[PDB]
């Protein structure tokens, strides 16, 4: 490893996190739509960041790449693999916090990098809980990314266990969110048992 890289960045624009990767000297790309395994966007690439992309990533995609390619999500894996992480940590009353892991072909189901609890507050709302996430995560993989650049953290397999959701299972709560993200959180803790 040391060797000058190529980075693609699945997922939104983020100008703060390709300037940091290019501070390392890597070369950075970034696309947010789907990859068929063929595509172009994929030659050339030596390492593979997901954070907020919106797509499966197809599984030859995923074999290539093996011990390449990563995940930010922002659950405390094996609990809230899926959508709406945040909430579910409340509706289900599940540990909370963000975790690095590599990409298999499952989703957010790949092995273990570092991960982080992050605690919330009696007054909270999802939109603090969320951001203060979201700035957890992004400290995290900074944090780490050092090491991660050069293969020092294989990560250990995703303890079995935890919980998955879909986008639509979150609908027959939504009637709790009466604030939508400045909902407190109070209001939500074991809703869904
Ligand atoms: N193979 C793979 N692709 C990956 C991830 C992974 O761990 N493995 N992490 C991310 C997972 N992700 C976002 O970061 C993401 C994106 C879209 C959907 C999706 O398609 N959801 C629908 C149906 C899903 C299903 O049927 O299983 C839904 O919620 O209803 C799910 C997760 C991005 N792509």
């Amino acid at each position: 490893q040391g060797a000058m890289g190529k980075i693609l960045l699945l997922g939104p624009e983020r100008k703060w996190l390709r300037d940091f990767l290019e501070s390392f000297e890597d070369e950075v790309t970034q696309y947010q739509d789907k990859l068929d395994k063929k595509s172009a966007i994929l030659n050339n690439v030596d390492f593979i960041i997901s954070y907020g992309y919106r797509y499966i990533i197809h599984p030859d995609i995923v074999e290539r790449f093996k011990q390449r390619a990563i995940n930010l999500h922002i659950s405390y894996l094996p609990w809230n693999k899926g959508a709406d992480p945040n909430l579910w940590s409340f509706l289900e009353d599940s540990p909370k916090g963000v975790t690095i892991h590599y990409i298999d072909s499952g989703l957010d189901t790949g092995e273990i990098i570092v991960q982080r609890e992050v605690t919330y507050y009696e007054n909270d709302t999802l939109r603090t809980t969320y951001e203060r996430l979201t700035q957890t995560i992004e400290k995290l993989f900074m944090e780490y990314w050092p090491l991660i650049r050069l293969g020092k953290i294989r990560g250990i397999p995703q303890p079995k266990g935890g919980s998955y959701h879909k986008l639509k299972d979150k609908e027959k709560y939504l009637y709790l969110l009466t604030d939508g993200w400045d909902t407190p959180v109070q209001k939500l803790i074991g809703k869904a048992q």
